[PDB]
């Protein structure tokens, strides 16, 4: 409810005995995601704002965000109850949140 | 969402830019998001953790006191299961807090 | 069941053969079944009711103290709505108890 | 859960400014019902054990128990979550509970 807005928008996460990291987005659309990094990740801010892409990968096909910078978000768990009135609209907002989270992780110093 | 949480580690310790407090997600029952807070004189070394749930202060909110310097508050429940029996429900919420408290002393 | 409760009066005061304590059903949010208990020196005449929720005694259970002689305990929640925000949830549970307390002084 | 079994099996209810009464059954099958009385109700124990009947009445058709003694139970709200494996089996157990509640109301003195 209002209660999520007591929290910061982006929470960056970590668990013991785990190499992947974690993120919580507390504004709409709200979610818990797994944050991972591949070989093309270096951690530095790119010249142009983060412009990732979000799509289905793996078998079975599950939604994934690729920052195109080596940072991935995956295993999304939606924390709101709502059915999006428009899927493309909802996908667009999820991606914007994801770009913001990716950019936030790089500024995390 | 009932079981998707099980792909996640039980306890996720979190942080946020510009914030002093910390954050936890508990991904087993009962699942929740909470704020991690700390006393000034919080040592961190180690009887097993026996905290307690309570409504503290005059802000009228539910907090958890580890009694070892760590607090959990602003509890957001994430499960979809209705708990009729409150008996399990606060006890298990306090039991999970005692685990988050131990796991964070590290 | 989400709304069928609305065909019922908000507060149902109950009794049972062979039992000293009494019983209440609250049929609006938050909906619950509870046990009504009484101090020995409970007068019953009448500031509006401002009780408090608490975990009392060493039995580790959630009770409500009207502070006017009436208690509610053994809370069984009956709603099907998940309350993420605990902030409303205990406050409203305590607000409903303050109403059951006033309504039973009669 | 176990928590219902802290309560007595049958709770007889009343509300302010209401003429109908109310009942909670705390054993399986668990429910909240409205308890009403018609003109053939006198309140005394009949010679043979209560043998009511349970059926659909009104428009729309909603489940009702008639004690055949003037006591009715209606507006059932089921308090358990389960789907009965067998409807006739479940109906049978609901009626037995209802006979027991009816008989309990008469002994309530």
């Amino acid at each position: 409810n209002n209660i999520f807005n007591k929290y910061p928008t982006i929470i960056h996460g970590e668990a013991r005995g785990e190499n992947d990291e974690f993120v919580v987005h507390t504004r709409y659309p709200r979610f818990l995601a797994r944050k991972s990094f591949d070989d093309n990740f270096t951690g530095e801010m790119p010249a142009k704002p983060v412009n990732g892409e979000l799509g289905q990968i793996g078998e079975p096909r599950r939604l994934a965000y690729d920052s195109r910078l080596g940072l991935w978000l995956s295993d999304f768990i939606m924390l709101d109850n709502n059915k999006p009135k428009n899927m493309e609209d909802w996908l667009g907002q999820l991606k914007a949140a994801c770009d913001r989270i990716a950019a936030d992780d790089l500024m995390l110093n």
